[PDB]
């Protein structure tokens, strides 16, 4: 199982690392899959590459 | 934030429901983000659509 | 440019053709790209493969 | 409904905001979905990251 | 390294298996990565989920 | 057919060109599609955006 995470810019290296850990553990546990098999991809983007109801996340 | 999960077929609806809850609570805690803005997408595929070291997961 | 569209099941083939046409015009106009080079991909999923703040869209 | 847009580097922030607004409109209108529930993701790449018949776009 | 392949429905089981193999091989060679670490996902869609210049591929 | 490739940063432009080449020939030959209709997208990311068994690639 592979997870691709789309997050807006601005997180520390530490938060991103925690995010990889905790999301992998949630998948392993929910899917009944060995943790070593899980892959996690973070896809970061600037705040104005994210649109909400027709408006840029940066508003 | 948004998560896209690529999983192989075979999980029950209630198993998929756990998966959505638990990955979402993972993202909300890691990022310090509101759980209500988390979106999760499940991309499910046949076992032979997943390749591992050059070989179908279906061996 | 390419658009990948993540939509829930339930729409007819002609509502999906309208969707391809209107997003394609939207991209060509905004980006000033020839309409002929725009590619659109529709990634359709069950309602329960879509989680909204920890809950499947189906609910 | 969510749209992920793959575009080549080079546009201004005002062109990206227009793309977000118009693509969100087209999706709301084509799918009969509330405009406020539409999410758009822009995934921008360098020209040499896009290949056409085996060659980079940048050629 | 991971590859997500978006192909239109209809290819045989043997063709998809070949596709996975040959793609995996191409990534391992070019990137100088062990073939065992390569992961390949196939995302298959109906011919009318593919839009070329504002029109369904199916036409 | 379209390929989206997820690779870690650090390859030269010439390596990325080889990668595009070689992947496109494997798809065209596996699927016997016309090589010039093959599209490739490279999505490159930092080493700490890539998680393996719960840990950043960058360790």
């Amino acid at each position: 199982p592979i997870a691709q995470l789309y997050i807006i810019e601005g997180r520390t290296d530490e938060q991103k690392e925690t995010l990889i850990r905790q999301v992998s553990e949630a998948m392993a546990n929910s899917l009944d899959a060995p943790l070593e098999r899980v892959r996690v991809l973070i896809t970061e983007m600037p705040k104005n590459h994210f649109g909400i109801g027709g408006e840029p996340a940066s508003k």
